[PDB]
């Protein structure tokens, strides 16, 4: 298993431009397009990112490509993190994944303000951090993301993916 399919199945693939959330235009795995009210900035954006005249559409490749470089991208906020990077450092790769879908979730800021969750992680308290993280608004306001993110954490394997 991997982040895509992880991200593909938490976060979703969006074939065509729509509106996240929030409101911003997205696509594919929650790309954000821009944040400008108007489709004919998203296609002009997306056309940027594609590389060709899309007209607010892509094909799954597409979508994995662009994904593939918002992963990246999030990792490297993450290693440009005083509070993330020791924490990642230390995580091993299938927790690693969990991280890099919270940072896609609610961006580097986000992940970086639970403070003690972090701290355990750190630790390794698995269980305590799940049970630390069971408790975020985060967690009540996505809860089958969140579930499967945290007992990610805590078992440290795919497990919570494999029969959905």
């Amino acid at each position: 298993m991997n982040l895509f399919e992880m991200l593909r199945i938490d976060e979703g693939l969006r074939l065509k431009i729509y509106k996240d959330t929030e409101g911003y235009y997205t696509i594919g795995i929650g790309h954000l397009l821009t944040k400008s009210p108007s489709l004919n900035a998203a296609k002009s954006e997306l056309d940027k990112a594609i590389g060709r005249n899309c007209n607010g559409v892509i094909t799954k490749d597409e979508a994995e490509k662009l994904f593939n470089q918002d992963v990246d991208a999030a990792v490297r906020g993450i290693l440009r993190n005083a509070k993330l990077k020791p924490v990642y450092d230390s995580l091993d790769a299938v927790r690693r994944c969990a991280l890099i879908n919270m940072v896609f979730q609610m961006g580097e800021t986000g992940v970086a303000g639970f403070t003690n969750s972090l701290r355990m992680l750190q630790q390794k308290r698995w269980d305590e951090a799940a049970v630390n993280l069971a408790k975020s608004r985060w967690y009540n306001q996505t809860p089958n993301r969140a579930k499967r993110v945290i007992t990610t954490f805590r078992t440290g394997t795919w497990d919570a993916y494999k029969n959905l």
